[PDB]
């Protein structure tokens, strides 16, 4: 099922590697200039480094398609608010820099960032008001956290045993942030237990979400999803309105361990990979240890979505 | 007669001198890729780990009047730091004390803010086994920061107990492993602002205090230190601040420190390397005890200062040969 996306996706990739563009590998916005992004450099003095006092957001390009870009702008603008940020770059000028870094690197299949920090003041000297923030903008070949290879057969996950969720009473999930410090003890973990990937609980024995994705266990044709305690992923809100098309009822709300134990299908979801199947959790099979129908029916739906002009626009089209 | 004027009179002085400097180094020195930059041209990549997912630790120790003060025990802790997140330093602990000192006399600072840092580098922990990731090291030294300065210590500085921010819990991160993933800190240090004052002491969401943001806490009750055990930093200052109790025959206990006893101790310590001992003479807008900076803290703030020519908890960087 992975063909129907994949080899074009393979051939694009061909033609970038093949490029002499100095921005092929990437390229970043820094200060008011573009620069290679392996040669991208920042400030030491940044809070963004010396406190990760910083909110980012990852849209992507597929095939030259920007897909849900105003989303995740919207959810950008929101996460600055919370933090009490404010970009010294406008959402539209956002916008426009984005889509110029994408045609200047002719990369079709982008994985895209876009971060702000509080700056060189740190708000214990000064008012959050006081601190001229900054923008960094980068554009990248598409990155998987599930390959090809991968997704035919599905990945190996943990619940994990040696870390919980950073409660969002200490740092809010719903506000996207860099504080991966549980993430990275769960990404050991699942190494340390031959698994690829790790499931936090919330410490009060319900699901969470992994490092850099979200959660969806299917059972008895319905999707469940935890609510509290995560990102509200696009890639999840994509997936859900794909399973309402398909008539697959889903609930967001409390997922209690046990569920993971006791489902027919695990997916992950996240922008940068998609439609992530999971056949091996602790060690067992999930369900009969295959990558699931509903898993294919929702990957598919994922995919062909990304030409749905209401949800994604071509980087040609675009015009400032 | 101000208890401050013991370290300031001195120190406002030797500021002057460095302000009057003409050293291209003076405003601060990073290591950075083998090479000395001055502090406010330092920059590091992009896509450095340490910054796409704060995958690093650090540590912070100080020289006061030419003299590092207990160097040996922030390598000590930054060495298990980095083991704790599988992390090696591309630079020995015998190469960064080298480079430190270096750093220190080629900046020409006698009152300095040190840094040794170490990030997972430009590959992340999903994709590679950490022992195949090439780890970073950066240094800096810098003037001397307050996180309470002369004229607050003076008469106390103001803080809350946090209401709509709790500590992160060891089980999500552990906080003895010195991170600057500041979420709650940050979170803290806003609600400090919007309550008219100037520091937080989050609570464990369990009823008891941890840390602020950047500092261990002490409180005084009937010639008693009490300080958390759990879910915060083990500080130099707070050992050092300790060590100093000890001898002057104050009591202490390091253990659960439930939010009550903060409404009814007799005096407040903020401890921290950015600052050394920092009374807190108003809490929620209220005083603290008697509202004065109390007895016991500033023999232990004196205490604490004076150690910092001991020869055995310090070195002048002079004399310091590699
Ligand atoms: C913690 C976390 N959860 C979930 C996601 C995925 O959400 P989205 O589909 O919006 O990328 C990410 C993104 O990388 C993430 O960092
Ligand atoms: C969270 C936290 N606790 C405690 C401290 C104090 O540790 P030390 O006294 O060793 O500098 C710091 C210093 O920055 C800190 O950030
Ligand atoms: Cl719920």
């Amino acid at each position: 099922y992975t063909d129907h996306i994949f080899d074009d996706y393979r051939l694009r990739v061909k033609a970038l590697e093949a490029s002499d563009n100095p921005f092929a590998k990437g390229i970043a916005y820094i200060a008011g200039e573009y620069v290679p992004l392996h040669e991208a450099r920042i400030p030491i003095l940044d809070q963004g480094f010396l406190h990760s006092d910083l909110t980012y957001d990852v849209p992507a390009v597929w095939n030259g398609r920007f897909f849900r870009l105003e989303d995740h702008l919207d959810r950008f603008e929101k996460s600055c608010a919370q933090l009490r940020l404010k970009s010294p770059l406008s959402r539209e000028e956002i916008r426009d820099r984005l889509v110029e870094m994408t045609v200047k690197s002719g990369i079709r299949d982008a994985y895209v960032m876009m971060i702000v920090t509080r700056g060189l003041r740190f708000v214990r000297q000064y008012a959050p008001e006081e601190c001229d923030n900054f923008c960094y903008l980068m554009v990248m070949p598409y990155l998987w956290v599930m390959d090809e290879a991968t997704q035919k057969n599905g990945g190996s996950a943990v619940i994990t045993r040696t870390v919980r969720r950073v409660p969002p009473g200490a740092i809010d999930p719903t506000v996207k942030n860099l504080q991966w410090g549980d993430f990275t003890r769960g990404l050991m973990e699942a190494r340390d237990r031959g698994a690829m990937y790790p499931i936090l609980t919330d410490g009060d024995a319900n699901l969470t979400e992994g490092s850099g994705f979200n959660v969806i266990l299917i059972k008895d044709g319905k999707l469940y999803t935890p609510r509290k305690g995560v990102l509200e992923g696009v890639t999840r809100k994509s997936v859900l309105a794909v399973a309402e098309k398909l008539g697959y009822p889903y609930t967001i709300d409390d997922v209690p361990v046990e569920l993971a134990y006791q489902c027919d299908e695990i997916l992950f979801v996240t922008t940068a990979g998609g439609v992530m199947p999971i056949t091996t959790l602790d060690g067992q099979p999930v369900g009969d240890g295959q990558v699931g129908p509903i898993s294919k029916a929702l990957w598919k739906g994922y995919w062909d979505a990304h030409a749905d002009p209401e949800l994604s626009f071509a980087v040609e089209d675009y015009r400032a």
